[PDB]
């Protein structure tokens, strides 16, 4: 078997293997790739996302979230509270400010020290999950606005055809934002970019022993999983590093840079934040693999955790009990 | 000038002519076909949107709406109740039910007949604003799915970078299912192709023209006037064409049937039933010709009309003051 000790792999495809999107994705898993749950995609060096980022200080942030951490240190909870609406140039000067900016550091370990020590004593501040897309419609490669749709990949290998649109968002940080400990809606595919700016750190747990993380977390936040049986889903849990591997929890970190892909596979769990002000897209997408993970997904029914209306169709065609 | 008269045209594209879409609608205007504000084109006979429908019967219509209506036969409204959710194969059987089937009729022109009288007695079941798509992934020419976004129009000719995302819908109808009087969002382009079923009867005014439908309208809907200075963007409002005829306002009308492309243009109103079950597929696009109606775009304020979260950037950028 590839990878048994599930490592994080890294991938410099040619300009002529980046023409196949599908065919790329199945070769790192020939590889053993999605045994971590995470790889990085380097792209060729011929290749760009588009020109360059001068304009795109109008874009709004309709709905930033100010992220407010609950617990200790090493094991909290944050939520997201509401602020007023800015444009993506008001909310690069906020990051910049002295009262969010990125500490001074000796490197990317130092800097881990400080967010781990630190975050909770913290509220920055986070655009998320804004529709669209930064990509360059004239990028006909790895263009993550256009990918195959998961509704076409699930009437491809299943013969239903359903309802719903599959469409990439946006994601503006700042020191400090944080992604809780999750694993993509139906336990899906991800592919995030990371367009501008300083850098992203990730940790990912092998999808293999997604159970064991959550287990841990189970008994780590205890009230939250009495509410409900996927608590995980309401994406507001963190767990260090330091806590890992006191629990012995396998996990992997990494560090995403501009101008690098992510690929997080089926039922790999993960988490991370931002070392400075950056911009990512991201999108959910399927491949035949995905389709047994799918069937399996845990929901959230305790109404908690948010819906979105492609996701209907998924929970009826592929876990109609459930549904 | 060409089409001074303002006619709807009807092409007939090449397979060669219908590889780039762009290309093809600038030439429609050449000819004048935006002079209607509305164009039909009819695909070569080489091309097909998918290879059956044998397979759509498990698309879920969430929330059919039906259409009450309101007023005299000629000058009405229609609300929309909501229903409980059905798939397509329920809404098919019920459309074909002998409460909601079409009646026996001669021709188009009787089936028309029939629609103005009787329209208003009854309470048609329409499945519309469905995000999603019918057309193959593998269609690569005119599939809806597939064009150019008004987020990258609007950057190629303005040069800002906005977020948002611009999506297919999905309409299932039933015999005089029934769209009001309007233009499109932001006085926006649409396309619309039939993809199965009974046919679609459009009646259009050309966009020189749009003020006497509205100033008719403020007329005929006195109340709803006073409550909006843009109430058509409701799209409540029906007017037939033998009172259109009465108050002299320039219109055209076509049938559109299954396999068919129906194009609109900035600020052409328009409306139309269907005459039977069918399935329509239809997005919002832009060309360059666009900005200047997108500047222009009335806008409800009254708070009626449905806004999606991308119309906020065209507003914010084309329409500064009224945002
Ligand atoms: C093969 C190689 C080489 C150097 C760094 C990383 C790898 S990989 N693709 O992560 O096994
Ligand atoms: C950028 C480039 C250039 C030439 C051939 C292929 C590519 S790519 N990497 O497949 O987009
Ligand atoms: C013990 C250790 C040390 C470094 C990285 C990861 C681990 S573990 N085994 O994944 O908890
Ligand atoms: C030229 C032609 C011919 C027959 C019917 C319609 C037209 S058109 N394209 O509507 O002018
Ligand atoms: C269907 C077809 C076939 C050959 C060439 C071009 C096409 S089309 N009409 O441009 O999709
Ligand atoms: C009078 C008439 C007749 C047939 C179609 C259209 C009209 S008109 N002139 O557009 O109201
Ligand atoms: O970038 C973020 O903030 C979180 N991203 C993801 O969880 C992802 O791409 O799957
Ligand atoms: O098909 C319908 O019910 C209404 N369609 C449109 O108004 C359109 O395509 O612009
Ligand atoms: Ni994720
Ligand atoms: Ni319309
Ligand atoms: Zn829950
Ligand atoms: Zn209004």
């Amino acid at each position: 078997a590839q990878n048994p000790n599930c490592n994080i792999m890294i991938f410099h495809p040619t300009k002529e293997e980046f023409n196949d999107f599908d065919k790329y994705i199945a070769y790192m898993e020939s590889q053993g790739a999605h045994r971590a749950g995470l790889a990085k995609i380097i792209p060729p060096k011929e290749w760009k996302a588009r020109e360059t980022y001068d304009n795109i200080s109008e874009i709004l942030i309709a709905t930033p979230l100010q992220q407010v951490a609950s617990g200790r240190a090493g094991v909290f909870t944050q939520y997201h509270k509401k602020k007023k609406a800015m444009t993506v140039g008001e909310y690069r000067h906020l990051a910049n400010s002295k009262k969010y900016q990125t500490p001074p550091h000796q490197n990317f370990e130092d800097l881990e020290r400080k967010y781990w020590k630190n975050r909770i004593y913290n509220s920055p501040i986070y655009g998320a999950d804004i529709s669209g897309s930064l990509f360059d419609e004239n990028t006909k490669q790895w263009n993550l606005g256009h990918l195959g749709t998961i509704q076409d990949l699930l009437e491809k290998e299943c013969g239903v055809v359903i309802e719903g649109v599959n469409t990439p968002y946006l994601y503006f940080g700042m020191w400090k934002t944080t992604f809780a400990w999750h694993t993509e809606d139906m336990d899906l595919y991800s592919i995030n970019y990371l367009h501008l700016g300083e850098p992203k750190t990730w940790y990912v747990v092998p999808p293999e022993h997604g159970q064991r993380l959550e287990r841990l977390a189970r008994e780590l936040f205890p009230g939250s999983s009495r509410g409900c049986g996927a608590f995980l889903r309401h994406k507001v849990a963190l767990i260090s590093p330091t806590v890992l591997k006191e629990n012995g929890i396998p996990f992997n970190r990494i560090t995403q840079e501009a101008g690098e892909f992510m690929v997080t596979f089926p039922y790999g769990y993960h988490a991370g934040f931002n070392h400075g002000f950056n911009c990512a897209e991201a999108i959910n997408f399927a491949t035949p693999r995905w389709i047994d993970y799918g069937k399996m997904a845990s929901q959230c029914s305790c109404g908690e955790a948010r819906v979105t209306f492609s996701m209907d169709a998924f929970v009826r065609i592929l876990q109609p009990e459930r549904y």
